[PDB]
């Protein structure tokens, strides 16, 4: 445990969907990294980005937590989801909007 700056939960409980990559939405190559995104943003749902870089003990501290550096990485209500590879998965399945979200209560009873 990086002693220094305890916040990761937060961070990944900061806004509906979270997605840490290297760039964050200000930057982007083009693939991979921006993918994610432009299918985090195609779902319509809100979510945000987060350096990785600047903050390197998050870097450490957050792959620590998820156990997966593989990034980028999709968090969504508490437990880690997965990686783009992941991401993409349940999207092209049809499976995310409704992931994203985020289903509670009853709708009509």
């Amino acid at each position: 445990g990086s002693s220094g700056s305890s916040g990761l939960k937060v961070l990944t409980n900061k806004a509906s969907v979270m997605l840490f990559m290297k760039g964050n939405k200000q930057e982007a190559k083009c693939g991979f990294s921006k993918q994610i995104l432009e299918i985090l943003n195609s779902t319509g749902v809100e979510y945000e980005t987060f350096d990785i870089l600047e903050d390197e003990e998050v870097r450490q501290g957050l792959k620590t937590f998820s156990n997966w550096p593989t990034y980028p990485q999709l968090y969504v209500r508490g437990d880690l989801v997965g990686g783009l590879d992941i991401v993409k998965e349940l999207k092209d399945n049809g499976e995310l909007l409704p992931i994203l979200k985020g289903e509670s209560g009853p709708s009509s009873g």
